[PDB]
């Protein structure tokens, strides 16, 4: 459900973004 929105939101720390139960964390840079 758009995580599309998420993926920027680990990016605030180390990362990119994907997809937990609805709301996301990281992927690496």
């Amino acid at each position: 459900a758009t995580c599309e929105d998420c993926p920027e939101h680990c990016a605030t720390q180390n990362a990119r973004a994907k997809c937990d139960n609805d709301k996301c964390v990281c992927e690496p840079k």
